[PDB]
């Protein structure tokens, strides 16, 4: 699951 990269991803969006 891309979930680990896509959570990673709200430290900039």
């Amino acid at each position: 699951l891309l979930k680990k990269v896509l959570a990673l991803l709200k430290k900039v969006l």
